[PDB]
Order: C-alpha cells, then sequence, then structure tokens
C-alpha cells in the first residue's frame, strides 16, 4: 500500500520515505 508499508494506506507518490528523510 504505502511506499514502505509502515503506515499502510494505499497511495505512494514517493518511492521510499527514506528519500524524504535524506
Amino acid at each position: 500500500g504505502a511506499y514502505t508499508g509502515l503506515p499502510n494506506k494505499k497511495p505512494n507518490v514517493p518511492t521510499i520515505r527514506t528519500a524524504k528523510v535524506q
């Protein structure tokens, strides 16, 4: 669902939340 799955939603614009962190 989510880009990672931690939150788990559905959509995922980004490829990884790690990108936002970086």
